[PDB]
């Protein structure tokens, strides 16, 4: 029980040159470890939302990072599936009492790494969740979908087939990508780098977002990145060039809808 | 042997809301049972092809349905690979003798559910396959490909490296996404929502199938929806807005290719 | 300890309808056997670059194929997660001692096959990796990525989440794809065909690349294939159908960088 776990953490950091796998105290493994084991429970968490503006804690991603510093690889599995890596997966000796309290369902084949946090009633498709995400109530991830390291996913969220969330751990300022609550992500699409979609959206398949993808909003004619508009449609399309010879890919926004739109119509019908 | 297994399983489906994994009887978990291992042995199939047109058993789905709320999730797996869920892998107990007689090939990591079929001279690269879907002789699926509940795939496919064919469980009278025979699914395409794919149709990389995808017939300038005909190349492309500001991202198609053609070009070479 | 490996190998491809697990001799399957052993050690490799310009061994994917030829598939694994294949993976019977050799790091549920190639201070993400391929040193694979049969993947490249590099074995005459060192492949995106990306390039998301994929270079105006030259900045995008009624996608080369440039500026910061 750190006397100031940021503290703790923070000159851990300014000293990790000199950490190791074999010469860290116990001091600072125990502070790591209760960050990520708060992570793992969600009661800590990477960013989180006040005054209705994303926070990022920096600290907590120290942590995480330092987490890798202070272990070393170590061979997992066994037969046809031998692995080596230096981070436990978060259901390595749960038994039935453990799976019953989280909530969540496992579909083999899929993982999660230690310190990510998953709520009641998601259900993990074959998937893998990174260290630090956050993915809360109601949830559905699908098939080959991935939760980069410390995403936010809201809750009654859709991730469809394929999908990616990008992790973001470095730099240690930036926000990580955040889903809010009752999104749909289309099968395919891609959202990383920080990139908000804020709570209601639809995209489509297919549609990609990082910080430098354009986002044409069709009704007013207007490009904006980084951030899709709650309620937000949104499909691939692209810009032309001055002189006609070509075009870019970017996203569209094709209309905008009310959260009852979304009770009322399903996602297939909302095109 | 119920009397009659369809009529079981409709009048299971009205009571479904007393069903738990708890309480439900010997003859309706027997009946439910019995219409999965017909699934999973192919003598039953979600949909199929009756004077030329896509037929779906409404009763199958409800069954399929049912078999999730009969269960209760239970722990699987081992190690770093625990797993929780209540459906059943395809090949769980299978030894050398089941694998022979299915003909087929399941490269790790791939997974199957059980109550998927997957017929002979079938590779499953690492991949999955979910319940109710049914793979037919000589199919390819390729790496991080998926084949979604009740899909129906048919002879000689090949679905290419990270493609995804949608499921379709609800509604219940919707028909599942069909690949016909012969097929060639290009790398990260997805087809969704019960697009059909009729017979030796060559769908580039990233071609994305919904209902409201708009598929634009390059040589009549026709636009058309959820259905790609026979020996269609498709590509990715676009439709521009009526001013001139924008494009919308859409499936076009650039020729129409017969039986023949297929058997003497190679896919690389048919564009 | 074969007279001559080579022609060893090209008689036994001659001879190989009468080769099954069954009838081989042991000069054969030895062989074939210390010449996929040379693959995954790295002492050979399917293509190599000489006087600046990538060869093809032809006997080495003869090989590749004759071990397909020689064994029988086996039943893998145990559980939920039973396998049935003829290719050994990478890592079975793999102790401390060889992963700490090996100097990469292999995530659940990563998976490669035996007689791929591995370099030090690689990490492979959950991805998979195929016989005959090689990966250089210092290069992150990450999740549900795919590095497919033969592909020469460089030092210090980065595969993004989703990204597909396609195999390629036959025709035996093909160049295998080819990653040259220090690339940049985005998310999402696929590189298949024997397509080369050559060094310093970068790719965003979404850019998908095959043999007859347009590229368009922006500053010059000009159509090429099959290559994207040193130091690219690729998008996707499209060109106009001549009556302006559509228009078909391809990849965009946007700018073009030098090394130092890379070293000083993000990939974020590319774009
Ligand atoms: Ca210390
Ligand atoms: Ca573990
Ligand atoms: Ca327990
Ligand atoms: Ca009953
Ligand atoms: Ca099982
Ligand atoms: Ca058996
Ligand atoms: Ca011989
Ligand atoms: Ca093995
Ligand atoms: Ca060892
Ligand atoms: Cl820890
Ligand atoms: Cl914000
Ligand atoms: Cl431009
Ligand atoms: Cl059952
Ligand atoms: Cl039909
Ligand atoms: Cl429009
Ligand atoms: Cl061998
Ligand atoms: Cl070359
Ligand atoms: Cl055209």
């Amino acid at each position: 029980h750190t006397l100031d776990l940021q503290t703790t953490i923070e000159q851990a950091w300014e000293n990790r040159a000199n950490l190791s796998p074999v010469d860290a105290s116990a001091e600072v493994r125990d502070a790591v470890e209760h960050t990520i084991d708060g992570l793992d429970l969600g009661r800590l968490r990477v960013a989180e939302k006040i005054d209705d503006q994303w926070i990022v804690h920096q600290w907590i991603k120290k942590a995480v990072l330092l987490s890798f510093r202070l272990h070393d690889n170590a061979v997992m599995g066994q037969g046809p599936l031998q692995f080596y890596d230096k981070v436990p997966t978060k259901f390595a000796g749960y038994g039935e009492a453990a799976f019953k309290a989280g909530g969540y369902r496992v579909v083999p084949p899929a993982v999660a790494r230690r310190g990510a946090f998953i709520a009641r009633n998601v259900v993990l498709m074959p998937s893998y969740v990174n260290i630090g995400a956050y993915v809360d109530e109601g949830t559905m991830v699908d098939t080959w979908a991935t939760v980069g390291s410390c995403a936010q996913i809201g809750k009654n969220v859709h991730l469809s087939g394929g999908v990616g969330i990008g992790g973001v751990l470095e730099p240690l300022q930036a926000n990580p990508t955040i889903i809010e609550d009752n999104c749909f992500i289309g099968a395919r699409s891609e959202v990383v780098e920080g990139v908000v979609v804020e709570e209601n959206s639809v995209l489509a398949m297919g549609v990609f977002l990082s910080q430098s993808t354009k986002i044409y909003d069709r009704a007013t004619g207007k490009v904006s990145y980084g951030r899709v508009p709650s309620g937000s449609v949104v499909v691939p399309g692209s810009l032309p060039s001055e002189d006609g010879s070509h075009s870019l890919a970017c996203a569209v926004i094709v209309k905008r809808v009310d959260a009852q739109t979304r009770a009322k119509t399903s996602i297939n019908d909302l095109l």
